[PDB]
């Protein structure tokens, strides 16, 4: 009946137990009241308790970091990450070294967020792209651009059958290109390439503006034939998201982007755990793709942490399964290497892979098509590149 | 700091022959992405506009700050689109922490300010020329309504300006903010009587996104005297709506709840006093609450006094009241005024409620220290004809 959290956390040993205690009882109950008897065994439903105290090290100056386990009883909170939080990691995310490791959250709690409107089968059914990883590409540039401009740029990727195209989520600017004249603009152009490609590859547009006015602006997006709403999730916030993934009338999938969740979850010691801020969070929130620092990129989120946010994203549960869109180092060399950690089930997003080309983005996308043909077929890439000069160019810049 | 752009210095690691090559695509890959219309879109185009070593390391790494300069024009005038800008995707590139965002007048403008302000918040309370104090619920969760006006009397019957909800409180099985209001308002009427004061009110505002503003009108129709909010957890751009919100006409008072998950870190995240200073003001709060130098985790000296300064700085909005949290007893008035002076809200929790004359000798208490410093008295002097104050210099010192 009770969300437990596991905290991670540097301090002396002989203060854990009280450390411990003053968590349990200070952030659900605050405090025992002088009520009468009735009064007080009644409250005692209301109140947190330490679930575990485990010494992971003790250091030579004295110090000990420990893992803490605390149950919040589930009657305390209101159904919004707002609530969840500030209860579990609000003021205590103040006190010093600590980062928030773990979430078992009830089933109770999690019946009352939306999960995602679309999931897996539903962007698949959406675009009509099944049994294949999808492909999606990224406008190299925007802001300073006409719409003109824009329109060609994203020609030129739905030139190569990419199923997605997302405009760069650092498109904030309205000056030369409204979000509802890209909508519109984007699906014509599309139009006249499926008649070459055989796809009407969609736009996943970015979605902006002040919070006031973005459920009705995502509402006339989707109106407006949009694939998908890209979502800078954190900077908005959880509940913001939330109630768009939980409106009808927002009908279209959305694209959780992870722009400044790196401040939360990049420090070992401090924040909270990168699964729990791209994965666990994400999939309650209702993301129906999530994008996350790939463990091919320069940087990684780790083996641990990856390996737990794709199964809080696939997890059986009561909500819908996140496709999960693991970003950098994405390139038609990884193709099979990628099958093998994520299935079919799979965003290949690409930057670099299609810009970077030697070919140009339409080569770019026909690149991962071929080395999709590969896969499937049991070819060897290296071998299948001899009758396809996208996936050959592709070999031969990135191996 | 140029006047068409805002310039943020990032903390990071990287290798020292590699600072400018990371500079430059840092500069160019968040603003236009990449390359006679040249000169029309280099208007969006960032610079990098300093590269300063730190520490040499003998693994070949560097210490360093970068500036990087993001032109005005890029950003759409929300939380989302300066955030995402100066630490979007760049947030996730391994050791590299925001530490200074220097933004000109006409962005600072683009955002709300506080709508009372210090001097605002004084008036609204009628309460000047000294320091203003502020009483936390001890207990929310599992209390009935008519338990809850009980505590919220003790609480007024010290005569405090101000009683604000556990950031914690969330659940309305037993008592609805709403009715919580109604009822703490007819009681601080009652006990105005004998103690001369209408003691305010500030409650949690809670609930989902879609209903807050109709939530925060309602609570200020009901006589709310400020907005408890958690900031952070909801998100900059959510409370920025309510600060512009003419009908949301109550100060609102900020809660650093979440916070401490971006700045906790000396080497990543965001530092305390843009989160907790610099970001609050821009979102409109009238009172920021953060951790003070008295309690066992401090801001440290020097976030301190960068997030006061952004609190305080002459410019575009009005100032915003500190309510410094953590050991705050009778004892430190004298110090509190010292390092404030009258503008603070001394914002204290068990200083109040673990007074051995329980809630209302513990507000008490606060005032006769804050008499005795106006009149230079010493604190122990004070206490001879004293007991509120005699009793927390006993127990607290
Ligand atoms: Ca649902
Ligand atoms: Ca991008
Ligand atoms: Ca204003
Ligand atoms: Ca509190
Ligand atoms: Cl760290």
């Amino acid at each position: 009946d009770a969300v437990v959290a596991t905290y991670r956390l540097r301090d002396r040993k002989d203060k854990l137990e009280a450390r411990a205690e003053g968590i349990a009882v200070g952030l659900t109950i605050g405090t025992w009241t002088d009520l009468p008897a009735a009064r007080k065994s009644e409250v005692a439903k209301h109140c947190g308790r330490v679930e575990g105290i485990r010494v992971l090290d003790e250091r030579p100056d004295g110090d000990v970091v420990a893992e803490i386990d605390i149950a919040y009883p589930v009657a305390n909170l209101n159904g919004t990450f707002a609530s969840l939080l500030v209860t579990v990691f609000g003021k205590l995310s103040m006190d010093g070294e600590i980062r928030l490791e773990r979430l078992q959250m009830p089933d109770e709690l999690v019946r009352q967020f939306p999960g995602p409107k679309f999931g897996v089968e539903g962007v698949r059914r959406r675009l009509g792209a099944y049994n294949r990883p999808l492909v999606m590409s990224i406008f190299k540039a925007c802001a300073g651009l006409t719409l003109d401009e824009l329109v060609e740029a994203f020609g030129e990727q739905a030139e190569g059958g990419v199923d997605l195209v997302k405009d760069d989520e650092i498109f904030f600017t309205e000056a030369y290109a409204t979000p509802e004249d890209r909508v519109r603009a984007y699906a014509a152009k599309a139009d006249e390439i499926a008649q070459r490609t055989g796809r009407r590859t969609a736009y996943a547009v970015n979605l902006t503006g002040p919070v006031h006015s973005l459920r009705e602006r995502a509402r006339r997006l989707a109106e407006l034939g949009a694939g998908a709403l890209l979502v800078n999730v954190v900077a908005y916030g959880y509940d913001v998201v939330a109630d768009l993934a939980r409106d009808p009338d927002v009908d279209v999938p959305i694209l959780a982007h992870p722009a400044v969740s790196g401040a939360l979850y990049g420090s070992p010691n401090y924040g909270i755990a990168a699964d729990i801020v791209l994965g666990q969070l994400m999939r309650l929130a209702g993301a129906d793709i999530g994008i996350f620092p790939s463990m091919y990129g320069s940087v990684t989120l780790g083996r641990e942490a990856t390996d737990r946010l794709l199964q809080h994203l696939r997890a059986e549960g009561p909500h819908k399964p996140v496709l999960p869109a693991p970003s950098a180092g994405i390139y038609p060399g990884l193709v099979p290497r990628l099958y093998q950690d994520f299935g079919v089930d799979l965003v290949l997003n690409a930057g670099g892979g299609i810009h970077g080309h030697p070919g140009g983005a339409r080569m770019g996308g026909r690149a991962f098509f071929d080395a999709i043909w590969a896969v499937e077929h049991g070819v060897p890439l290296e071998e299948a590149a001899k009758d396809r000069p996208a996936l050959r160019q592709a070999l031969e810049k990135w191996g």
